[PDB]
């Protein structure tokens, strides 16, 4: 019942649910990543997660797409008795996983909500947090490819008290990017980025592993 | 005993493993690549299988490494009954693939052995094979980034009749990726390549899958 499969897109949420899976004693025998034709390149903008699966050195699956059916078809071959999913989850996204999980038979596992507390909680873990999206305003392009930190946290705490942006961009405020967290065997560093409603986007170009101190 | 696993590494090979597999009404639950740090970076000439696994649309299962230890750990997280590998396999790793196999009590199947009659059939088969690997005397940094075609197997025949070099390249004298095959729900072309004993090596920069007329 150890052996799990944790939902990563590679987000905040997808590694803090890899973090907390890891810690919970928990055996995570793979990740998956959905990969849809609604977002074809050779750039990494594509093998994000597959970036960060070699930095952390656990296979990833990853599946092609009614997505569900997808999802359960992909989770259906392999040898696990639950998922991990974040407790940051869209609130349909949850759905979907407790449907698919049901019908197969498999544990929902999840992380048991301050927004304020829980991005806290990342930066006190050395999460590396990167903003790779951008919806909602209140949020200029220049927040595209900027790092989160103590600083960057107010800033959103203010924008908060005032334009009513989620601290924890829960609801598509803005999407993000792990470049490291202590999981990582490898640091993700970007080398070329540049970024494209106040709908924002940033498109990675070039992107490296560098070892970590160990 | 229909669920199978494919020992995809992107050549001619294992995407002959693949249609071999499919055509003989197995069960491919997945595509399985391992990846060793023996071989970092952003290029899409890391994630190329990745690219063919969505042309293909069959969820791909990507593993990181002794790699046998690190085989057998991946594919004993899958519900298979098998592993599919093509009969032009190194020497060494059919021995490999053979003892994981039987640890894991998983079956073998491998397509039922003459270079030239295999080689035309690809053809015929409408695989569309790319050279992007030489490690043999008679054969020029020209043929890197080169199509195989009936008047490039002569090449390879007037070449093997001379200084000995395999048709099949089975041994080391050629590696290959394949760029479309009837599997294929789209195409692969190369933007930009660049070429790099005489041993060569295509590195592919830019790469996009076009739809196929379906
Ligand atoms: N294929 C998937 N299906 C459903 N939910 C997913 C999937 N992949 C990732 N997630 C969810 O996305 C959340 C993380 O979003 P993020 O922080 O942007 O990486 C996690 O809490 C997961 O539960
Ligand atoms: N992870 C692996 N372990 C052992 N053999 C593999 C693996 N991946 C691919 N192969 C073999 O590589 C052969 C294909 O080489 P190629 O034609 O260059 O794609 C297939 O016949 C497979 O049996």
């Amino acid at each position: 019942l150890a052996d799990v499969a944790v939902l990563y897109s590679g987000g905040k949420d997808s590694n803090y649910a890899l973090y907390w899976a890891i810690k919970n004693r928990f055996s995570v025998k793979f990740l998956v990543t959905m990969v849809s034709e609604n977002e074809m390149y050779h750039t990494i903008n594509a093998n994000l997660t597959d970036l960060q699966a070699r930095a952390l050195g656990i296979p990833l699956v990853k599946g092609f797409t009614k997505e569900v059916e997808d999802l359960k078809r992909v989770l259906s071959g392999l040898k696990i008795q639950g998922i991990v999913a974040g407790a940051l989850a869209s609130k349909y996204q949850r759905k979907r996983i407790e449907k698919v999980a049901k019908e197969l038979g498999l544990e929902v596992y999840t992380p048991a909500r301050d927004a304020k507390e829980y991005m806290r909680e990342l930066l006190n873990l050395g999460f590396k947090i990167m903003v790779v999206g951008v919806s909602a305003y209140g949020l200029d392009e220049s927040w595209l490819g900027r790092i989160l930190d103590e600083s960057a946290l107010e800033e959103l705490i203010t924008l908060n008290e005032k334009y009513k942006v989620h601290v924890a961009g829960e609801g598509g405020e803005f999407e993000t990017f792990v470049l490291d967290m202590p999981l990582f065997k490898y640091k993700i560093v970007v080398d070329k980025a540049k970024k494209v409603t106040s709908s924002g986007k940033l498109i990675i170009e070039e992107a490296h592993l560098e070892s970590k101190l160990e």
